[PDB]
């Protein structure tokens, strides 16, 4: 997790032309699409926030929250902090990352900063629903020159993804200007 911070282009792509930056999104989206291909997730929402963060929400099972017997911390944290390339790469290159899991009746929440958990995964409330929400703020120490997310890049890729994932609702939302798209292919 520190080799990643020192040579990020190897892991994420060009950190100066926007390629790496948008691949951060797609790596999180991949995690959600994995749940859809296994048949558990029917809806994904990608949101570009106005504070330079992107969130990806899915309605799958939720990342397992029980304690990993080998590692001694929640399985979710194990996924976020141990070496597509992996969601831990995104976590490593994010100055902040918010993880919210809905699973087994309980809402779980955890905050990271540069891949380092600020506290253990914690139960915060109760929920009928299930799914994973990941919201990340890319680090401007890593990402240079191109520092804004670009709607059309995200839209083009997500549209491309809908065709490979039948019956999966993929919504893109931009809170900067209200733009909104919905890719839902059913063939
Ligand atoms: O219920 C499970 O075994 C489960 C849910 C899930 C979500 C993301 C990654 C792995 C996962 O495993």
């Amino acid at each position: 997790l520190d080799a990643v911070r020192k040579r990020p282009g190897m892991y994420i792509g060009d950190t100066d032309d926007g390629t790496g930056l948008h691949h951060m999104v797609f790596e999180v989206v991949d995690n959600a699409i994995d749940e859809a291909l296994a048949g558990h997730c029917k809806e994904i929402i990608v949101t570009i926030h106005a504070d330079n963060s992107v969130s990806v929400q899915d309605d799958g099972r939720g990342i397992p929250t029980g304690i990993h017997p080998e590692e001694g911390v929640s399985a979710a944290e194990v996924i976020m902090t141990v070496l597509g390339v992996g969601v831990s790469v995104v976590n490593a290159l994010s100055q902040k990352l918010e993880l919210v899991i809905q699973r087994e009746g309980k809402i779980h929440r955890q905050i990271y900063e540069h891949g380092v958990p600020q506290a253990p995964l914690a139960v915060t409330g109760e929920t009928e629903k299930t799914g994973t929400m990941v919201r990340f703020w890319p680090s401007l120490e890593t990402f240079t020159n191109v520092t804004e997310f670009e709607y059309e890049i995200l839209a083009k890729r997500l549209r491309e993804l809908s065709f490979l994932n039948s019956g999966v609702s993929i919504r893109l939302r931009d809170k900067r200007d209200g733009k909104e798209d919905h890719f839902h292919y059913e063939g």
